[PDB]
């Protein structure tokens, strides 16, 4: 694999600690999104471990509603990464366009990331990075899971929005850490921003610790409650996925 088996199309974004461009595989047209990434940047932080590591977990998982990985390649210092590509765009950007979604869609998505989760929740992977811009849509407007940054085997200094108790409190988690932000994503989806938003990193470490939500009026109950059974301070209060799909709110306002 070369970088002239390809032609990079329009960029999709940029980082860290490459870039992201369109691209056409030349033999079979095939469309995909490749990101770059430069050596330098990479051992200039030493993450080489994880993007081996990461890319490790990622090149092995199967899901409609996992963005794929079909391959890689290095060259004289570039770092080349071969992935699916998402039509739709990204669902943080949309959720900017239209600042909430409506019951119908929010139900799905959590659906669609209930079926991704459940999956990764048997091969012994949890993501605990789940939050809107690791989210990107398929062609037919359905959901995937992006990144693996952190996603770990287990049971086992960013944004702390989407992280519960236990990763927060230094404490001992597993595989109930990702349904908390099953939690908090849902609530992102319907009121336009999280539950424990706070201006200040220290804050939210308090509003996080202490589990301090409220909800807008227009919020209905039956979503109300399935938030609330998500956002339980003790993983083990935390349902398990099944009984999330089979919710009577998912199940009233869901399309799968
Ligand atoms: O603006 C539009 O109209 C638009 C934008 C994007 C798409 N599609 C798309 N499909 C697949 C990927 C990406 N984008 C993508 C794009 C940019 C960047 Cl900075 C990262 C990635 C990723 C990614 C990743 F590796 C880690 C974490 C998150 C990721 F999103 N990986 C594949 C369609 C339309």
């Amino acid at each position: 694999w070369a970088l002239e088996d390809f032609e990079i199309g329009r960029p999709l974004g940029k980082g860290k600690f490459g870039n992201v461009y369109l691209a056409r595989e030349k033999q079979s047209k095939f469309i995909l999104a490749l990101k770059v990434l430069f050596k330098a940047q990479l051992e200039k932080a030493g993450v080489e471990h994880q993007l081996r590591r990461e890319v490790e977990i990622q090149s092995h998982l199967r899901h409609p509603n996992i963005l794929r990985l079909y391959g890689y390649f290095h060259d004289a210092t570039r770092v080349y990464l071969i992935l699916e590509y998402a039509p739709r765009g990204e669902v943080y950007k949309e959720l900017q366009k239209l600042s909430k979604f409506d019951e119908q869609r929010t139900a799905t998505y959590i659906t669609e990331l209930a079926n991704a989760l459940s999956y990764c929740h048997s091969k012994r992977v949890i993501h605990r990075d789940i939050k809107p811009e690791n989210l990107l849509l398929g062609s037919a407007g359905e959901l995937k899971i992006a990144d693996f940054g952190w996603s770990v085997h287990a049971p086992s200094c960013g944004t702390l929005d989407y992280l519960p108790p236990e990763m927060i409190e230094g404490r001992m988690h597993d595989e109930k850490v990702d349904l908390w932000s099953l939690g908090v994503l849902c609530y992102e989806f319907l009121v336009g921003k999280p539950p424990f938003e706070a201006n200040t990193y220290q804050e939210t470490y308090k509003r996080i610790s202490r589990v301090e939500f409220t909800f807008p009026d227009f919020v209905t109950e039956g979503a109300r409650d399935l938030i609330s059974r998500l956002l339980k301070h003790n993983p083990s209060q935390r349902p398990m996925l099944r009984e999330v799909l089979e919710h009577p709110w998912i199940t009233a306002n869901s399309s799968k």
